[PDB]
């Protein structure tokens, strides 16, 4: 029992209880991983709700926009689990996208300024994160990314689909860096989940616009996936990426694991 037994993984991106962070750190406490958690911002707020996981676990400030976060992280990470002690896993669950480029907003009417801010922290931030914790990681390691995928465009999600295209190409070249330390680099591309985050942008961003649209691209994954699929749910999601961060997966890396009801397989 215990399918991170004794593993040291560093789990980024919570923000509520409903973040796909917040269902990966637990899962994996669940299955014996000592934790590092990373906060961004609201630091306070966060440690509210990091308090409510299985058990206890640091929590380090991290803006990744920002270069001393990532210049003292190594050296934060490494007080916080102890000198001679190293990672074994790292969890990139960080996205972001103004929401001139995600939701109603026309395509073209999104600024530069604004998609380059969204690409800095959903794709570019995945390899300054590799890079600050790869001398720090143990050999047989795995780094993890969160994925939506963006094969082909679709209603909405408009920008950040451009920022998850970004990020698969990253995650390849990652994962060629992070293999020179025996490291294994994943994304994994899950179905739709209703985090705040999520919730707030269908809704919150489109009203009875492109709300018909979203509902049905929306609906779209349950019919198609042929064993259902539960936006609710982020348990199976959390559970894929423990799988990646296990040592059952030893041989796939610059990949992209789908865990999606098998949804992206089907047409109809
Ligand atoms: N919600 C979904 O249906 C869905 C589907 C597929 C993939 N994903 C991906 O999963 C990840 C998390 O999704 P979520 O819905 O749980 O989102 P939110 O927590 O619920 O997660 C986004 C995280 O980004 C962090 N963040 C933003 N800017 C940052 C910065 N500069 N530095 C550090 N952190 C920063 C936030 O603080 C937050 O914790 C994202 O990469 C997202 O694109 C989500
Ligand atoms: C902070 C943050 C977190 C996660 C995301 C992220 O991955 N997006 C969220 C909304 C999703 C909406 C949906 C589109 C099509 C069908 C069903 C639902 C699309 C993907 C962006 C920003």
């Amino acid at each position: 029992t215990g399918l991170l037994d004794g593993k040291r993984i560093l789990v980024s991106g919570i923000i509520t209880d409903s973040s796909i962070a917040f269902h990966i750190a637990r899962v994996a406490q669940e299955q014996g991983a000592q934790l590092v958690l990373t906060g961004f911002d609201r630091l306070r707020l966060i440690q509210r709700i990091t308090d409510r996981l299985p058990a206890k676990a640091p929590l380090l400030e991290l803006d990744v926009q920002n270069e001393e976060h990532l210049a003292s992280l190594a050296g934060r990470v490494t007080e916080a689990i102890g000198a001679g002690n190293k990672l074994d896993g790292v969890v990139h669950s960080i996205g972001f996208m103004p929401q001139t480029g995600m939701g109603i907003n026309p395509f073209f009417d999104a600024p530069y300024a604004d998609v380059s801010k969204g690409i800095h922290i959903s794709a570019y931030s995945y390899a300054s994160m590799a890079k600050a914790l790869l001398p720090i990681m143990n050999p047989g390691g795995s780094i993890v990314g969160m994925d939506f995928d963006p094969s082909r465009a679709m209603p909405a999600y408009n920008w950040m689909t451009v920022a998850k295209s970004a990020l698969e190409s990253v995650n390849r070249f990652v994962a060629r860096e992070a293999g020179k330390y025996g490291v294994r680099s994943n994304l994994v591309a899950a179905g739709p989940i209703r985090t705040l985050a999520m919730s707030a942008i269908v809704g919150g961003a489109l009203g009875e616009e492109a709300g018909a649209q979203i509902q049905l691209l929306e609906e779209g994954w349950d019919q198609r996936a042929p064993i259902g699929w539960n936006m609710k749910d982020a348990t199976p999601v959390a559970k894929t990426v423990c799988a990646l961060l296990s040592d059952w997966l030893p041989a796939t890396t610059g990949d992209i694991i789908y865990a999606d009801g098998g949804a992206h397989t089907q047409l109809l």
